């Protein structure tokens, strides 16, 4: 007998007590080494009701990473509301690392073995673990990076498809590489997003299938820049790649443009960071997940959305839930 209770979690990662990475410095300040000998137990004939949207593990990690950025990525001017603060703004290395989240002394986590889990509901094959797997803190909009591929057919997940206002998260059964560069030699704020087109006319051809009326794709309706485009951080620079060519009626490239005036995803307010450093700034990370929205005719319209950042973690913590072992 058990019960779905909530408590204070803790992180576990292959942190390093020397490196100058933003993560590898904080992820060793309030985090622990990854437990070398894992222990999973395959529960037979066991079913449990998971949920990713009303989950707390999401809100746990979401808050822990906001703290990370509010004490690492220091903006030259942090502006929120009336009051204002302006401090130092140096450039540091920036590459996300595996952050296993583990359960404290007295509790446990359940890892749904069922690969085709709908994100919210019963799990046919349930197992249990002590900690999560290698989870890289990917902060972005429209697209998800460096994540984990879906083992089975393309999986869709929603909180309430009754409402078209609730975001939709997608996983994939094969990865597609993205390449956003910044030539190391005029105009600094300019970038190029490269994608193998042949591996794209497949990985979206397959998507609209599981999506099955008729399917139509378009660019974001209209919101803040960070949402209506692809916002992500590369070595410390906030890239913004125009996703217009992807959603039209090979070797697909995109006109990305580095900014400094970002609209903070943490809460409210904007921030200005120091201009990009000279040199080829090309971050290469895999594509694993997608965030969209539904428009509320014979067609159904789907627009990419960055909305709340909590979904970006909800795509990696969906098959987990906290329980107090009786």
């Amino acid at each position: 007998v058990w019960k779905e209770a909530k408590t204070t979690l803790f992180c576990a990662s292959d942190a390093k007590s020397y490196e100058r990475e933003v993560h590898n410095v904080w992820a060793t300040h309030a985090c622990v080494p990854t437990d070398p000998d894992p222990q999973e137990l395959v529960m037979a004939n066991v079913t449990e009701n998971f949920n990713m949207w009303k989950n707390d593990m999401v809100d746990q990690m979401h808050e822990d990473i906001i703290s990370l950025w509010d004490q690492s990525l220091k903006p030259c001017v942090k502006l929120t509301g009336g009051s204002t603060i302006t401090q130092a703004c140096p450039k540091v290395s920036f590459d996300p690392i595996p952050i296993h989240y583990c359960a404290p002394a007295g509790y446990a986590i359940l890892k749904c073995n069922n690969k085709t889990f709908s994100g919210k509901g019963p799990c046919s094959n349930v197992s249990t673990v002590q900690c999560t797997h290698g989870i890289r803190p990917v902060v972005s909009t429209q697209l998800l990076l460096n994540g984990s591929l879906a083992e089975e057919e393309i999986v869709i997940r929603s909180e309430n498809l009754t409402d078209n206002a609730k975001t939709i998260i997608v996983h994939l059964n094969k990865s597609v590489e993205i390449e956003c560069i910044r030539p190391g030699n005029g105009d600094i704020r300019k970038a190029y997003c490269k994608i193998n087109g042949s591996e794209w006319n497949e990985t979206l051809t397959k998507v609209s299938e599981k999506l099955k009326k008729t399917i139509r794709f378009a660019q974001h309706s209209g919101g803040d820049l960070e949402v209506t485009t692809h916002s992500f951080n590369c070595r410390g620079e906030f890239f913004y790649c125009n996703t217009s060519e992807l959603f039209n009626s090979s070797n697909i490239t995109l006109p990305c443009r580095i900014k400094q005036i970002i609209n903070m995803w943490q809460g409210v307010g904007r921030a200005m960071y120091a201009p990009p450093i000279r040199g080829e700034i090309k971050c290469t990370s895999n594509i694993t997940g997608i965030l969209l929205t539904r428009d509320g005719s014979t067609e159904e319209i789907f627009r990419p959305e960055g909305g709340n950042m909590r979904d970006n973690w909800r795509s990696e913590l969906y098959k987990y839930k906290v329980v107090e072992i009786k």
